[PDB]
Parts: C-alpha cells; structure tokens; sequence
C-alpha cells in the first residue's frame, strides 16, 4: 500500500501579492494551480501584512485580514493546503533597504558595524536577527502566531535560508559560541513553538550541509560550519533543500538523519526533471521491501520556487506580451512530467 508513485506533497511557493494583485493573484490559485497539481502553497508573506500585534512592522507594501484570509479562502476552496512563510533569522535586510523589524528595533541585529554597502555590491549580503537576544521572542511568536491564525494553518514555513552573520564576534551575546548550536537552537525556539500551535515546521536546508567537504558553495550549503547543527535539531521539521543549478544526493541525505525532505526547485528545468526523477526512484525503493519504507517514506515531494513578483509571474506562465520567465516555466514540464508520471498505471 505504499503509493510511492503518488506523490503526498507537491508544493509551489508564491511571494503574496502586493494589494493591487490579490483577486487576479486568488484567480490563479483557483484557476492554474490545482489543474497543474499544486497541492501545497507557500506564501512567502515576510512582514508585508498588516499585522495587529505590531502595526509599525507592516512591510511597505503590505496586505490585511480581508486580503490574506481571502487568498487562503480560495487556496481551501482548491483543497490547496496553504503555508505562511516568513524569514526568521537572516535575510533581514535586501540589498541596500532595511526589512522592517531592525528598522524600528535596530537593536536586534547581530552586526550593527557591519551594514549594507550605499551603494550595494563571500561579501555582505543580508542582515540576520540576534537569536540571544530577550526582546525578539516576545516579539517574533505574535507575527507569527498571527497569520497561523488568519490562515489556519498547520504548518509555518520560517525560511532558515543564507544565515552569513551568526556568532558575529561582537554580539555581546552569540559573539564566539559554537555556530552550529546557536543556530540549532534558535531552530529549536521557532519548532518548540509552532509546535503548541499544532504546526509543523518548514526550513530551508542550506545551513545544514557542508559545502566545504562537499564544496556546494556557501549559497546553497554552509561555508561557516552551521552544519552539525544536523543532529541538534527535531527530525519532523520539514526540510527544503533547495538546488537550482544541480540534481546532486542532498535529499537522501536528510532522509537517512531522520527528516521528511522536499527537493526545493526554481527557473531552470534541466534540474528539475532530474531532481524529479530522484524522488521517484527512490520512492521506489520502499517496495523492495518493509524496511526500507522508511527512507522511501520520508521523500515527500518536491517544492517549486520562484521568487520574483507572483503578477509579473502569473502574466507569464499564461503568456502575456511574449511573456518569458523560465521559473513560471520550469513550473510547466515539472508538475506536466507529474501528471505524467502517475497516468500511465
């Protein structure tokens, strides 16, 4: 009874609309999306909501209850089960601009000497949050817990993607203790949380390899030793490990240390037949016998990612003014080689 040809996840991420996008935005959700197999939709939302808790943390081109809720109404209509995503510990600030918390409560940065180059150019290249810090849970665990609440979610995806400035030296706080715990502990605080909130958790893998050992690269994988930080963390977070250059054995990697794993794609689809294929073999493998339906248990899905704007995008995949992002492409053969995959039988 093992459907390893049916694959549970299939997941697309989207950013949220800005406002003036969100019905046409609702539309494809409703319309492309469970037609192609999108099952599973992550809102890369960041603080562009109009958050109660804290008003001032409203991203500038943000978005309120009516427009969230009515973007998950539809998203349920489509029995797309629907994730809230937001970067909780770097990528806090984007090129030269400031990502609101810091921007109000400066004082939760981890390098306040080190920032972005005016004009913008291993190099600096996002600010992170202080994870010690006392004042950021109590503030943190409300946006959040917000938008789990608004959505109805089960699940809350925290980004954990490209963290350069951990243990900086002088943080008074993190400035010289071991990186990988640092890390492995603040990933615990956001698990242990959205764990009374009945969720599950949602990170991206990139500081969990070593790009040194495996030479990935310090995008993709961790050039700053985060990696042991493997084994001091939950082994029922989900984990988006993300490759958009290469079909290379990271998911099996995390199915063998004890995680549910999503291959994580974008724009080029070269690799995501490749990496399309690679679950599919290796679900096979829980037949061979009982045993080894774990590993095969454990290889979800896959995850389609883009990361420009969804309207930019959406009047793209259609074909709108010679219209032409190989991302809102890759889409296409991907959940087309899906379908494709499990008719045949």
């Amino acid at each position: 009874q093992f459907e390893w040809n049916k694959l549970p996840v299939k997941a697309m991420l989207l950013t949220v609309p800005h406002p003036e996008d969100v019905p046409e935005f609702c539309r494809f959700i409703k319309e492309v999306l469970p037609k192609e197999g999108v099952n599973t939709l992550v809102l890369r939302i960041r603080y562009n909501y109009k958050f109660k808790s804290h008003p001032e943390l409203a991203g500038e081109r943000a978005i309120s209850e009516q427009q969230l809720k009515q973007i998950v109404q539809t998203c349920k209509e489509a029995k797309i089960r629907f994730i809230p995503k937001m970067n909780l510990l770097g990528h806090q600030s984007d090129r030269d601009h400031i990502d609101p918390l810091l921007a109000k409560y400066p004082q939760f940065d981890e390098s306040p000497d080190y920032n972005p180059p005016v004009p913008w150019k291993f190099d600096f290249y996002c600010k992170s949050l202080c994870p010690s810090h006392p004042d950021l849970l109590k503030t943190i665990f409300p946006l959040m817990d917000e938008l789990i609440d608004v959505c109805g979610a089960d699940a809350f995806h925290v980004g954990l993607d490209e963290v350069w400035i951990l243990g900086y030296e002088k943080c008074p706080r993190c400035g010289g203790r071991d990186k990988a715990a640092l890390f492995a502990e603040y990933a615990t605080k956001l698990h242990d949380h959205l764990k009374e909130k009945k969720c599950q958790m949602w990170m991206w893998s990139d500081r969990l390899i070593d790009g040194k050992t495996t030479n990935l690269l310090g995008w993709q994988a961790s050039m700053n030793a985060t990696f042991r930080a493997i084994d001091l963390i939950p082994t029922d977070i989900m984990i988006c490990d993300w490759k958009y250059e290469s079909a290379p054995p990271t998911p099996g990697y995390f199915a063998i240390k004890g995680f549910n794993v999503l291959p994580s794609s974008c724009s080029n689809s070269e690799v995501a037949l490749a990496q399309l294929a690679q679950v599919r073999l290796a679900r096979k493998d829980g037949t061979r016998a009982p045993w080894a339906v774990t590993l095969a248990e454990r290889m979800q899905g896959v995850f389609v990612t883009m990361w420009e704007d969804s309207k930019e995008f959406i009047d793209a995949y259609y074909g709108r003014n010679g219209k032409k992002l190989p991302s809102a492409e890759t889409f296409k053969a991907v959940f087309a080689q899906i379908r494709k995959e499990e008719v045949m039988n």
